[PDB]
């Protein structure tokens, strides 16, 4: 149905280990731009600054999806990201959303 048309343009930092995602979180809280944190730490989409692009409802792993649709759109000078990190079967994610449908 209608909810299958919902989507987010989403960016993340993924780290298997909790200690490393915590290092990434500290960099965000120091003011580092999200894409630069993703380049330093992410194990997915690092060469894209963490950008996953547009993702439709159903296409994201469950805990990620719930966290992502809960975030308002933000930009990387004024980011709104998940805190605490979100655990999935891939590891720990810090997520921000740059577009919403
Ligand atoms: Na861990
Ligand atoms: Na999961």
């Amino acid at each position: 149905g209608p909810m299958g048309s919902n989507a987010v343009k989403v960016r993340h930092i993924l780290c298997e280990k909790h200690g490393k995602i915590m290092e990434a979180m500290e960099k965000l809280k120091s003011g580092m731009r999200f894409n630069e944190v993703a380049a330093q730490y992410s194990e997915d989409k690092a060469r894209q600054g963490g950008d996953l692009g547009w993702m439709t409802r159903g296409s994201m792993v469950g805990p990620f999806q719930e966290a992502a649709f809960a975030l308002p759109v933000s930009g990387m000078d004024k980011p709104v990201f998940t805190d605490p990190p979100v655990k999935t079967k891939f590891g720990y994610h810090i997520i921000m959303v740059e577009g919403r449908k």
